[PDB]
């Protein structure tokens, strides 16, 4: 679940997500910690679906997390959630939201990354605020776009693909 950040490739994420057979909505997320800080997982909140592997509790300096999630069998929902990492020594939390919906006639893929003050575990309120751009969260990000922004002394970069076997590649650096 943890590799050196410099070894992360889009091909690795493609392999991960394509290896989830049996459902039509799933995601692989590769998240690079390009800081010198240790990141501590505060949880994963699932709005829709689940995951078959535990998220890494610690992402150390210059490592990437590999994470995957998938929709549930027999349901008209997709894979949607938020994971969160506390930046040890900075008293801030980084949230990563993903949404790969069941119904592309109505909805599209979305993602978000936010840096907030304090130690903030993910939950339905945090997730909804990231999805809607409310409660002090930035507005979320469309797929097929390279996102670059700065928040609370950090630079955030990443992108998401557009379909039901989605990938997100995202990176945290000190600004």
């Amino acid at each position: 679940a943890i590799i050196p950040a410099a070894e992360l490739s889009i091909k690795t994420l493609q392999n991960i997500v394509e290896g989830i057979t049996g459902v039509d909505r799933k995601i692989a997320i590769g998240f690079k910690n390009l800081t010198d800080y240790t990141l501590e997982n505060l949880g994963v909140y699932f709005n829709s679906g689940s995951s078959d592997r535990s998220i890494a509790y610690k992402i150390n300096a210059q490592e990437a997390l590999l994470f995957s999630a998938r929709k549930s069998d027999h349901t008209a929902r997709g894979t949607v959630g938020t994971f969160s990492y506390y930046i040890q020594d900075e008293d801030k939390t980084v949230h990563v939201m993903w949404s790969v919906p069941f119904d592309y006639n109505l909805y599209s893929n979305w993602w978000n990354i936010a840096v907030v003050d304090g130690r903030q575990p993910p939950d339905s309120n945090v997730h909804d605020n990231l999805y809607n751009g409310s409660g002090g969260m930035p507005y979320p990000n469309k797929p097929d776009q390279y996102i670059n922004n700065e928040q609370k002394g950090f630079h955030l970069f990443g992108s998401m693909t557009n379909n039901g076997q989605a990938t997100i590649e995202v990176e945290l650096k000190k600004a």
